[PDB]
């Protein structure tokens, strides 16, 4: 086992400092020093040092579900990674948050015991528990264009909203589709309306506004 | 599979944000960090990292149909790099944007599957991508020299609008040339006009008349 | 032929004259007059009489599409009860539209070469456009409900919006649960959000708040 | 580069002394539609210059963008 640099550590922590927590750079960050398969020891260490106390908790509690979600689909798949082929290689929620035996505290043991497949699948688990959370810690149809706001401004605010929030996968682009027409101040609005061709796509309609767009 | 630093990718995200999408060291940084062939996973990070979300829209637009222009030219020939001799090897867009079999959401196994050819050709469609929408995001025939301007600062705001506008590469010298000769207020014409030497170039004709000027 | 009642008619016109043209009572008038298969004669004159003049001119224009999708689906299949099933009884438009030789302004004629196959077929077409028309002459989201409106009103004013409106047949129940939601004022909002069950469908959701609602 | 469209100066006219003072010029013969196509852009005063802006198909041709707008041109 080899840590992680404090270094790097520290630099991550003041960037979620100043960035926040749902900055596209504070992900982007994250993926860096998720990289190779870490073992539970240091992500926790690392969610510990770079996380305050509330967001901890609430990380905490996102991993165990998720690496529940996990465990589930292992149970219904005996050819998980993680897994082996007989029914002694099971693995158990203990051996994921490094809680079992032999593991409880020490890295090196931990390192010894575990699966490449354990490692990833922790490490995939515990990347979507820190998206859940920064989803979480600090509204679609109340997004306008401000008078003095650009287009492209406004197209990344609303597809940020509303593809991180409740609906369906499959009624993101409509919904966008029907905001730009809506919302986008009615200068757009009847730029849009006017269109010869049927726009289908939010970045089909993007383009259009983009070309025709009155330039000020 | 080896990621890319995430301190040049905040470098990098920090140059797009306080340069811009479209100046010259920008698109040198972006170069730079297009060197090495990307896996579609690398390229589609990096662009979710250094782009906000508008721009990152038109950006996987733009790079489809880069991408759907490099396949209609790999099924015009079957001599293409990502292809092979057989049809058993021919590339699918699946294959292209790291959507087919045993490579969503693993950088791994994509590295495993994938051709040098299709990842250069991946490289190149993301970069053209990424030129086009710098174009279009954020006029050379309205350019004047102010009565109070200097010449080098006209000259400068000139160049640059003819060089990033939609002329082809052979038309941009005789249209500087001839909007030196138009433009620029009537003391640099008639300083231009009454050459005795024949000046066929931007940078004679800038050299000559910051020679002959009337210093003020 | 056996013409309708011109007290009937009348009746019908001053419905349409106080209600107008998308009350549920109008369609459901019009449907009543729609009851029997009527003849191109019978409809023309209905809407000649019922319908304003440029409610009449975008009638007539919503019916002719409509006719046409009809003539499109009967080339598409030689088994429509308009059509025969050798070549000589296939159905064109100017005797869909009454304009064929020895209909054009006789009904018996009319009444005697028509086949009832084509008579529902006229009959369908004319209220589908009728819908269209009633749609098109007299926003969903920018519905709220009112600080003294009570909560059936808001949600029929809101289901009916996104009912009549352009977005997909899969894209409606999504976005009237999020905008039963979003909008229908905090009290209901939180109610709303304190929901041990998890609500799935518009009509579960106005159960619950009906259930619990506060009684005022 | 000095031409523009008066404002009470009608199009054709307009689209006749540009394609004149191109074509009579010290341009490459490959480098005067861009030019004449990039002057009906920017010059043409800002009601034609958003007629050929929101055309729903590209025009790539002087003649073509001459006909487009004598077709939608505002009467006046």
């Amino acid at each position: 086992w080899t840590p992680l640099e404090p270094k790097l550590i520290t630099r991550l922590a003041d960037t979620v400092r100043t960035k926040g927590l749902r900055s596209p750079i504070t992900m982007a960050e994250v993926e860096a020093l998720m990289s190779s398969p870490l073992l539970p020891h240091d992500v926790t260490n690392l969610m510990r040092v770079i996380l305050g106390p509330a967001p901890y908790a609430l990380w905490m509690d996102a991993w165990g579900v998720q690496l529940q979600t996990v465990i589930a689909a292992a149970t219904r798949d005996p050819r998980h990674p993680a897994n082996g082929q007989g029914r002694g290689e099971r693995t158990n929620l203990n051996r994921l948050k490094g809680l079992a035996d032999g593991m409880v505290g020490n890295p090196q043991g931990q390192a010894a015991l575990l699966r490449p497949g354990e490692l990833v699948a922790i490490t995939a688990s515990a990347l979507q528990a820190f998206r859940e959370v920064a989803r979480l810690a600090e509204p679609w149809a109340d997004i306008m264009q401000g008078p003095s706001e650009s287009f492209v401004d406004f197209a990344n605010r609303l597809i940020k909203a509303v593809e991180g929030s409740d609906l369906p996968p499959s009624a993101r682009a409509p919904v966008i589709i029907d905001c730009f027409r809506q919302k986008s101040q009615p200068d757009i609005q009847q730029l849009i309306r006017t269109a010869p061709s049927t726009l289908t796509t939010p970045g089909e309609i993007i383009k259009y506004v983009l070309d025709r767009q009155k330039t000020a």
